[PDB]
């Protein structure tokens, strides 16, 4: 009480943050592109500014935790935290991050197929695995790994973002049981997350297998995980029946298909990530090494 937690409220002052455009609303919050121009000389730096969509007390608390998580991370494949803006006369919070111009990897793969080949896909796979290795060192579980939640800086560099669902593992357990569930990205969830609300490094590995599928399906649209799973379940189904069917499918070895053109060896990596036995899933370190060995073993 006596002394409140450290904050640097003069680092990004709201009067010097100029709104340019909204970049989106989604699972990532409401994010705007702004320019931070403290010298008011139409110089400065374009930044990404994350805001809450519903500023309830609970969401503000969760936002503080997300900010602390992001502040703690420094890695080439993690979107760079810049600071916080205590806007509305220091009665609101906005999160300041670096701006990456190409947006989500999901959108980049659709918009920029002219510059994507399997070599690039494996480079992105490697980078995502290394960022996830780094999260593991902090006992952080991302819980929303998907190409929509990875940003593209340029054709040679991707970075995880969207730490809005990230949790920190209890000191003495290897999983976090989420006991307030909200909207769930069910088609990326491991079976134990669907059936027991249990999240772990190994459930992030399951989701990474879905990301790897997404990368290798990029040539098509009918092939996204939601579309393919709904085709398998039955496109007519609605509501909880969808989840019931997805659980039953996954528990009895139902899986997304090998994308057209995908090497057998890459599909094998996906399949090994999609193991119902949590402990048999590979680690992010196993995956990074295997993917980089595959890359290195090509001719040249
Ligand atoms: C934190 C951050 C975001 C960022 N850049 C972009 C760029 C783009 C691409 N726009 C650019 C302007 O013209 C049209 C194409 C974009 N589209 C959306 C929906 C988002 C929002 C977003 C998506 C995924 C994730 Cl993980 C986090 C997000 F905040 N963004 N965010 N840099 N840093």
């Amino acid at each position: 009480n006596l002394y409140f937690q450290s904050m640097d409220p003069t680092q990004f002052e709201e009067r010097h943050l100029k709104f340019l455009q909204q970049l989106g609303k989604g699972n990532f919050g409401s994010v705007e592109m702004c320019r931070y121009d403290p010298l008011q000389d139409n110089t400065g730096e374009v930044v990404a500014v994350k805001k809450l969509q519903h500023s309830t007390e609970e969401h503000l608390r969760d936002f503080e935790r997300e900010i602390e998580i992001l502040k703690s991370l420094q890695h080439d494949n993690i979107v760079k935290y810049k600071g916080v803006c205590y806007s509305a006369g220091r009665r609101n919070l906005k999160l300041i991050m670096e701006y990456l111009p190409y947006g989500s990897l999901r959108d980049y793969l659709q918009k920029h197929k002219e510059r994507i080949d399997h070599i690039k896909l494996l480079q992105y796979t490697s980078q995502i695995c290394k960022g996830m290795e780094y999260l593991g060192t902090k006992r952080y579980i991302h819980r929303d790994l998907a190409t929509r939640n990875i940003l593209v800086e340029n054709e040679n560099r991707v970075k995880i973002g969207d730490f809005g669902l990230t949790k920190v593992l209890p000191q003495d357990k290897e999983y976090y049981k989420v006991k307030e569930p909200g909207e769930s990205p069910i088609f990326w969830y491991a079976p134990e997350s669907l059936t027991e609300s249990k999240f772990s490094v190994a459930s992030d590995v399951w989701s990474f297998g879905v990301v790897l599928y997404e990368l290798f399906t990029y040539i098509e649209k009918s092939k996204s995980p939601p579309a393919e799973f709904m085709r398998m379940i039955g496109n007519d189904k609605q509501g909880q029946m969808i989840v019931f069917h997805l659980i039953e499918l996954l528990k009895n070895n139902g899986r997304l298909p090998r994308p057209d053109g995908c090497p057998d060896e890459i599909y094998m990596i996906m399949t090994e990530c999609w193991n119902n036995n949590v402990n048999q899933r590979p680690s992010f370190r196993d995956l990074a090494l295997r993917v980089d060995q595959i890359r290195d073993n090509m001719a040249g």
